[PDB]
């Protein structure tokens, strides 16, 4: 079932164990917005798995060996050869994080008016595509839009949608296919190796490029080894290397599956695009030999990427998240299924049936979760959806969820029990959860700074 | 039930997940002596809680602020002021670890021929006492020698035994009383504040000194807050400060309850003895301003001692050990009771009743534990007792599962428990061992065995 | 004369002492382009002072206290409060380095077609201005373009040039004034407080904004305390705080005067622009609570900015650079004068007068410097200028010896000086180079050359 | 002449630049005893080269890889194989520092009544020898007792003194020969390889053991490569390995030439003595696999010992000390000659001719040095000599010196100029230096806690 941590604790991080009454005052000061809580006032911070990972002793040893030179740093050569060895790509350009690499790729591979198609989208990835004159097309399988359907590899590309897009618009008007592993918007759902092979075969026949969003590719590789027939004898590294053999490049956020707190990079095989990438990286990030990263951070990301290939680490990572999802599902708590690689999504629509969506149930549930447990979670519903600015009304998503995002190697099963036991107790008196109303609302991105109050 | 860790993991330590077949080869290469296993071949190392603790980010920040000066280091001033504030003693002398402080105290407070009495003994403490011409006398309560008797504060000194020693030998022939908190040999058993208060009252009436072995005094302070009536409203620091108010000094191994990997110190209130301590520390340890420790380590120990005062930390520390003991007891595994603050002791006498004591049951059980789970434990039976005469047979024949602080999780405890529980269901298959290396002095450290 | 380092060495960095014959092979392998040399093959790396600084023990202690949370990190609150205290600005937005802040400001304060005027330009700053539809206008004093003229505060804006721009184009067509302290392209030349005060008076009368390039503002503050009458009794922090009182905001590269290896930020007083900055930072850098930086790096930058305010540190920093410039000038080596705060610029035009500009004298001099001494320097002549049309010929043809902060000693400066002085005594032997790789965009970074 | 530092500064240590008037108040608070000054009030601390060294980035990387296990630590195996490789000894026992190893050796190789002979003595080494029932015999060459005689290898053993001791007392009554490299009491003077060969040849013919005090053996090895004919082509490691080939064991203080802040070890080739050494180390230091050291510190000492073998490091170390001595000698400042490997000794007798020794000129000179420059130095004269307690009078040494001890890789030539320029200015008005009188004097070891005042 659930394996113990395949590591020992080397060093601990001090936290404040403030009681419920103080936590309530902190939440009121934050305007009932978990995004406005201070880190020092949080016991278990499940806001995101991005850049919040715990590094290893080996990584911290590399942090002491930072070659901080502006050009020719040994740390960059270590990072370069590691990615070339594990991912198999020809050229590497480091960036300070994932959206820095997406900014580069979108300016290099998109002519204004072309289409970009992928298995759903991410906010920063789709922004840089649309800012550079592209029109996004969702070609994910229809099953990915059913929150309750428990099936494997929900993130697979629908080959029928891809075939019709090529026929309706033409291969010349398609910039590239953006295949994300895993699919964050669908709940961290993986993509099968068979799907990546079929996508590569169909795109190569029309000369269409394929670039991966490899942000959580290691979690995706474990799902292949666990659930895809024929990969039970292959190591995590062998699966990762085959995944990228069906891609012409990738954007990577090291802050996720590279087990670091900062860092990313951009990969490609084309020499001419790599030449243009080195010219553009100096504008936004830095030299091609550090790309907005300190030398010690390139070293940490190179070591972390190699550590992520260990089967026992990634098995425990995914199964720790699954443990939280299983404990909630066994108690009757409504969650999004299947459980993804990095987070558990509570269905706040069913959790707070007594509240309309205009009362922000996911935002109110997140506030109650913190006060009752000291756990910070992220609202992923109507507040994060924003406002259509042409009309001013709320964007209303089908998913009204609270995201419990698990950083890597930071928490234990006992911490997961604290999260579960508190949510389960809340669910047993879920009728007492009250709604919220705006008291402060910003112009753009309201999820980060809006303030509320009980109705 | 059992609280979650009152901290987050900041950094992790890489371990080798070698399978059982590899572990079997490793144990054979080590000659079935867990003391001879390589650290790199161990998943969960429960050999000792001494110096194996995980430090905090605050402590590691202090590690970057090491003032390595030979005299007048700010790190020493931080350590001195911390101990004076929390322990209440007047003078502090740092030592590289606990037995360095015992060497100093034993040469300063023992006249040849005098008696030293305490609630049981420890190997290093008793050696320096006997090396300096003292005869040890155990004045612990008799119940502390019964592994299965579940009573509170097993480490208390028997006041009747202390009164008889004063009458039979005279107060002039008693060097001092050595009160250890907790009592490691009895299984990490605590001493009540009433016992410390009663001991202070009896010794002061005869002019007899009292020095504490404060190695695990914070674990002792939690047991007082949990189980002694009247201390439920008092903080850990208040209890620690009151504990040492009944002592004339103490020896401390920071490698335990100070949450560090090296370090100790010696405390006292007497000015004249403190003067002699500073003259003797330069012979063995170093200057009184660092005492065999780097500046960064004095800083780490000062910060760790203050972190140990946090109620949530020390509550979780003790209850993680109790979780392992409860899970084993619920399956029928014979252990020493009650569970101490730092370790769970398997009763190898009852675990291997089908084996004679000359068959090294505790040593064979520890070897079997590693092969089955990759967990290293310490033999604490006849092998550790040794042979003065041509075997010493102690009443306690145990295997110690010693838990380092802030290093392992409940899931790691489940690995230990589930493997031992499976081993106990086939305890008839655990065979004895045979001597292969002469027991030169401390045989527990270097002896080799075999049976196949 | 020249003060000793106002600090001790805490830790050292290993270097490779390869002989001249090895360096000659390394330079040939690099194609005589210093930008292509490996760090491991360099003794003294004077390529840039950006991100190459040595941090303090205090900063490394903060590196252990990284609060890596996505929002509400204590490290961000420390950085924000530090900048608000020392710079006096109302709002802070962290960025991963300086050009990240310039990308934000250029999209927020530039309407397409407007003019941006400043005391010369920098490559990354001018790109983001021109990419956002601005036309750059240099309003620095004419003396700043003369490498040999030794006058104080060469970076001052010519108020007459600024007045003519306002009259010829109109204040409505001027986006803002970009005042850099110091002026990197002129050789690290400072700007006087009187000039900043006079600029603020003229721009405010027409409603024109003023934004600083504060990358080396601490070096600029020292020159004011040293050479501007009336500031001899004022501390570095007081001067820095007054400098920014004449600005509406600033872009800062922490990799320079904040004594860190990564990091920057964007400051402003206007609430509405700060709201737009937080919406745009999530697109390129990250959340406004970390802005593309790890928590430990925000903490390191906050501590480094406060360390930069120490008079003894910044005095030694500038005077170590001046020591290198004085030793070269005393031997007759042609340099840019006066010596700036962060680098010494060899005048390759005068150093290699026997060589034409199309022969790449600055590039060939930098290659010869490495082979003779193992010192890497940066070409800052026609190669860095590039070719828009089918070569750009700048008035300054220099080789930059850029000094990282707290990394090297006076003895390292003697190695640089003694080797260049020996090279200058045989400057007739320095030969030209020939293009081998097409100058695709920024040719200074990847072009290769040869002559034998 | 003097080479630049063969390294870059990776990190700096903050110091307080307090002015002269404040420094005077600090010195008065310290009772004019530099031993009582606070570290935070000192610019350049030349009190000792013991444990004050700056570590490298490689060492600090090892500090992140500490295997803190009680037995079988990988760090101990690294340290063990390093010493066996570089020193050539068969068995290694770590100790927390040098005097911990001397405590072990003195209890293992000395029967009560035997003699111990060596090239002068050190305080802690001679104490453990005499505490275990030995009688010390100085067999150094007579030239070592002339402070002004500038000759090479002053620390050599006088073979005539050794031959007469064997004849007058018998080989059975000689515990061992304690050969120290370098000789700290003579001013850091080295021992020639020819002397070590002759000592080994003479002792081996009588079955007498030889144990080295290798505390500063790397500095000693450089002097051999620089000044002993025939070793110009041999590396530092080759010279070190040959030095210990003439010894049966050694005591080592890693706090010196191992480039660490704590640590030591004990070496020997005899299996039976090593067996007894492991039994005795558990009493005083700890297990034979850590010996009173954290795992990270065994790793740092192993890395530092290997770093010390680099010719450029040790050449700069010795020549930085020589630079300070040369600048003082060129200005006419009286110093002890020749300059040793680790310190420059000012001749306070000639520096303060207007003061009698009962006025503590070396102590008063050290106080003036700090007030004028912010440099702490050590008194090495009548105060450190102590009091013959049978009579109560002062011990009066021939040497009345102030020791300027240089930690490794901590200071620059510009720091040496601060020391020199301040002492040179003091020497130009040396008649203004006043004497001191006891106001507080302890029973034993007065150099550490005594307080004074101007006469
Ligand atoms: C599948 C994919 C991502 O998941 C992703 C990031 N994810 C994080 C951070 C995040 C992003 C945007 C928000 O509004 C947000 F509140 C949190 C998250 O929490 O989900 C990026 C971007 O990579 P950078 O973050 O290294 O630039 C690219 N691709
Ligand atoms: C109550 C007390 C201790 O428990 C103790 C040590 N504890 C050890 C380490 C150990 C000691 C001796 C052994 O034969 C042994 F096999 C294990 C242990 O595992 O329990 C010391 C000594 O403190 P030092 O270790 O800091 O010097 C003093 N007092
Ligand atoms: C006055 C100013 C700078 O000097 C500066 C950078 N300085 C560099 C690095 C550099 C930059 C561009 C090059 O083509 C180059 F070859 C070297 C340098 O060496 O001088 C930046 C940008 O700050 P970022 O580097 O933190 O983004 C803004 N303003
Ligand atoms: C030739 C030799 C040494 O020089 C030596 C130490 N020397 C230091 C420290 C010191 C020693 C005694 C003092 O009263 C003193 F004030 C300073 C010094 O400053 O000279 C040791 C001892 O090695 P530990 O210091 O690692 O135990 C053994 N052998
Ligand atoms: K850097
Ligand atoms: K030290
Ligand atoms: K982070
Ligand atoms: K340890």
């Amino acid at each position: 079932n659930y394996p113990a941590e395949p590591f020992r604790i080397k060093s601990v991080e001090t936290v404040s164990m403030i009681p419920r009454d103080e936590r309530l005052k902190k939440m009121q000061e934050a305007g009932y917005n978990t995004f406005l809580l201070n880190s020092k006032d949080i016991y278990i911070d499940l806001l995101t798995d991005s850049g919040t990972n715990a590094m290893s002793d080996k990584q911290w040893a590399g942090m002491m060996m930072g070659d901080e030179a502006y050009a020719g740093s040994e740390n960059f050569y270590h990072l370069e050869r590691t990615v070339q060895e594990l991912f198999g790509f020809k050229h590497i350009v480091p960036t300070h994080q994932g959206r820095g690499a997406e900014n580069l790729l979108s300016q290099l591979a998109i002519k204004p008016g072309q289409y970009v198609a992928g298995n759903m989208y991410f906010t920063t990835t789709r922004y840089h595509q649309e800012k550079n004159g592209a029109v996004f097309v969702d070609i994910v399988r229809d099953e990915a839009h059913d929150a309750g359907l428990n099936i494997a590899f929900k993130g697979d590309i629908d080959l029928k949608k891809l075939q019709k897009l090529i026929d309706e618009k033409g291969a010349e008007n398609i910039a590239y296919i953006c295949l994300a592993v895993t699919v964050n918007l669908a709940g961290g759902q993986p993509v099968s190796m068979a799907n990546m092979r079929a996508v590569r075969e169909l795109t190569a026949a029309h000369g269409i490029k394929v670039f991966y969003d490899a942000t959580r590719c290691v979690e995706n590789a474990y799902f292949i080894k666990e659930q895809e027939q024929g990969f039970e004898n292959k190591s995590i590294a062998e699966i990762v290397h085959e995944m990228f053999s069906y891609a012409d490049g990738c954007t990577m956020s090291g802050k996720k599956d590279c087990l670091v707190n900062i860092g990313g990079f951009l990969c490609m095989n084309d020499d001419e695009m790599f030449s243009s990438a080195k010219e553009l990286v100096v504008v936004y990030e830095g030299m091609p030999s550090y790309g907005g990263l300190a030398g010690r951070d390139m070293e940490a990301m190179a070591i972390g990427l190699r550590e992520a290939m260990q089967y026992e680490y990634i098995e425990h990572r995914v199964k720790q998240v699954r443990y939280l999802g299983d404990k909630l599902k066994a108690a009757g708590v409504p969650i999004v299924e299947p459980v993804g690689g990095h987070a558990v999504f509570l269905d706040a629509r069913r959790f707070c049936e007594h509240l309309t969506q205009d009362e922000f149930p996911a935002q109110s549930l997140a506030a109650s979760i913190y006060v009752e447990t000291g756990v910070r979670s992220m609202e992923r519903g109507i507040i994060s959806a924003g406002r259509n600015n042409v009309t001013g009304e709320h964007h209303r998503p089908k998913l009204e969820t609270v995201r419990l995002t698990i950083p890597r190697r930071v928490y234990t099963y006992a911490h997961m029990d604290v999260v579960a036991d508190g949510i389960i107790k809340l669910y047993q008196h879920k009728e007492d959860i009250r709604g919220l109303k705006f008291i402060y609302e910003p112009k753009q991105l309201r999820a980060f700074t809006a303030r509320f109050d009980y109705i």
